[PDB]
């Protein structure tokens, strides 16, 4: 009263004949697929002319245990047995070079992953800019990865004195903002001679006196609050020493 055995995706046969009909108490002998941990079997034709196989029969083969690259992570979603895929993300700092993803594939008369595991490498940086006046301090010189800081200072004179005034942040360091292109975190600083100030800036102010691209010893400037801006401090400063300002650069708040 059992029709033919089901189509298994995951046995076979041992000894397949041609036949359509067996009573109940049959047993046949089956063998699992290629991906699965070799076994021999039987399935039976149970009472109701219903087939059962054993419970958890064929059970898949395991890949090679994956590892987190050096500087990365493998991520196992399922598991590491025939069928399954992971994927492989970089750390902070670092990029990904191969495959960021592998599935557990029939390799011959066993299992495999179809991708190596990828490289997680530091990612590099061009060489700082260059600063008229001054340069960069590095024991290597055209060599720069992520987290990498660089000090600039200024050039002395003939004589190795004091020339110039560093104006701005004297450090920068490697990074990157999309994970991939290697950035300086920020502009270089400036080397401005001892008798000019750079030009300066008051939030939610204007100068009304002639702006210049560079101040000299002496030189005002006169400030005035957008509209709707109350003024802290004077509104005339004049240029001093070490890029300073007398009286100190005023304030606008709202």
């Amino acid at each position: 009263q059992c029709p033919a055995p089901p189509l298994f995706p995951y046995a076979k046969p041992i000894n397949p004949t041609d036949e359509s009909t067996f009573p109940v108490g049959t047993s046949l002998k089956y063998e699992c697929r290629p991906g699965y941990i070799k076994r021999q079997f039987s399935i039976t034709c149970e009472v109701n002319s219903v087939w059962t196989s054993p419970q958890d029969v064929c059970i898949r083969k395991q890949c090679e245990t994956p590892l987190d690259p050096q500087n990365g992570i493998v991520h196992v979603n399922t598991d590491i047995r025939f069928g399954s895929s992971i994927t492989y993300t970089c750390n902070e700092g670092y990029r990904l070079i191969g495959s960021s993803s592998a599935m557990c594939i029939i390799s011959d008369q066993s299992v495999a992953w179809d991708a190596e595991a990828p490289i997680c490498e530091s990612i590099p940086c061009e060489i700082p800019p260059s600063i008229p006046n001054g340069d960069f301090f590095s024991p290597n010189r055209e060599d720069f990865h992520y987290g990498m800081v660089v000090t600039y200072q200024c050039n002395t004179d003939a004589r190795g004195k004091k020339l110039f005034n560093l104006v701005g942040e004297p450090s920068i360091h490697c990074t990157s903002i999309d994970g991939q292109v290697g950035v300086w975190s920020g502009p270089p600083p400036q080397c401005i001679e001892l008798n000019k100030c750079t030009p300066p800036h008051v939030e939610n102010a204007v100068i009304v006196s002639k702006n210049k691209s560079l101040f000299s010893l002496r030189d005002m400037v006169e400030f005035r609050c957008q509209d709707g801006f109350m003024m802290k401090g004077d509104s005339s400063v004049y240029c001093r020493s070490l890029n300073r300002w007398e009286p100190q650069l005023p304030s606008c708040a709202a």
